[PDB]
């Protein structure tokens, strides 16, 4: 209402927001439940992550269910073992499909990058190649890139500085790296995303100090990412939302994050920052649909 938002990546396929954890059914199906009390909040578009082609499949569909709703296409790093399980070519060629064939749905190539830190996953010469390969993506879709970089920062900018060309632009999110970092991301004209894993250290609220709010963009990686007390930014928080560990209607459930909390996030990134919370909302909306609804 007073405030408005864009979630630049919420997970709304994930099981949790059906009342599914780990393959069980816990709890009714409370999707639509979660989705109002974001938009009560003031999330008027939702950017729907997808992490692989199949993900970015079932992230469309449900984008095509209402007007807020968009989506992303790409390979998360993690997931990158795909392209080779079968034809890596013919994958690239299906999510290039997917993306051309739904436009004004599909917003960005993504979620694709690298992360040194889950290699259990997909290792790293694996990441590498197939980071590069979404490059044909961008520059073919003249869609902005959705990135993530984890533990990886020097790899990550030498696959960018070489390859930014190839992309219209793009953001980093779920930003955890060093105020040097995040310089030289801005120097390649891409922006910051913040989310909640963005905020858990010290040095995190320092180095968010040093980036332009016209540079910066809101996120809550829902239902990851939810802020807790032993993270850093918790104490700036100014907004509470009935809660419960076991499921009760008009409650969000402990340890699910959901895109409600971007509020939370913005109330941090205010309060570290010392500036206006309307402003620094609007300023973030403002950025992501330069980057994402030029339209
Ligand atoms: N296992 C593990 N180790 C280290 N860091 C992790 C791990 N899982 C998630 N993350 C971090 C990476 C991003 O900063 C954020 C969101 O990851 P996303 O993939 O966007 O949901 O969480
Ligand atoms: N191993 C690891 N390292 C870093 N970040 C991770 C890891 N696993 C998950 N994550 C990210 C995504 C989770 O929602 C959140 C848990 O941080 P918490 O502080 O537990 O609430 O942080
Ligand atoms: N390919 C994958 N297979 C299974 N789980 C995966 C994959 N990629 C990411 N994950 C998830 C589960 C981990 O707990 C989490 C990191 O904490 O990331
Ligand atoms: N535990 C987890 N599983 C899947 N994706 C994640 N992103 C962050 N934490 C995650
Ligand atoms: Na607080
Ligand atoms: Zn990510
Ligand atoms: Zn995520």
């Amino acid at each position: 209402s007073r405030f408005k938002f864009i979630d630049i990546g919420i997970n709304l396929t994930d099981p949790m927001f059906r009342g599914i954890y780990r393959g069980v059914q816990k709890h009714q199906d409370d999707l639509q439940d979660v989705i109002g009390r974001a938009v009560e909040i003031g999330v008027k578009k939702f950017m729907i992550t997808g992490g692989n082609l199949q993900d970015s499949k079932d992230a469309l569909h449900l984008a095509q269910t209402n007007g807020m709703f968009f989506s992303t296409v790409g390979c998360h790093p993690t997931r990158c073992g795909e392209f080779e399980k079968n034809n890596p070519d013919l994958y690239l060629k299906e999510l290039l499909n997917l993306a051309e064939n739904n436009k004004g749905k599909v917003v960005a190539i993504g979620e694709c990058g690298l992360d040194f830190d889950r290699l259990q996953f997909c290792p790293k010469d694996t990441q590498l190649k197939y980071f590069e390969k979404q490059f044909e993506l961008s520059e073919q879709t003249k869609l902005p890139m959705f990135l993530h970089c984890r533990n990886s920062h020097a790899e990550f900018l030498d696959i960018m500085k070489r390859n930014r060309d190839r992309c219209v632009g793009g953001v980093v999110h779920s930003f955890d790296g060093t105020k040097e970092a995040a310089a030289a991301l801005i120097d390649l004209d891409l922006y910051i995303g913040f989310n909640g894993c963005s905020l858990k250290t010290e040095a995190n609220l320092e180095v968010l100090k040093s980036i332009p709010s016209e540079k910066l963009m809101i996120e809550t990686d829902a239902p990851w990412c939810g802020v807790k007390s032993t993270h850093a930014g918790s104490k700036y928080i100014r907004t509470a939302f009935p809660t419960k560990k076991k499921w009760e209607s008009g409650h969000c459930l402990k340890d699910r994050n959901e895109p409600c909390h971007i509020i939370q996030i913005l109330e941090i990134m205010s309060a570290v920052r010392d500036e206006d919370p309307l402003e620094l909302a609007n300023t973030l909306y403002n950025n992501t649909i330069k980057v994402f609804f030029p339209g």
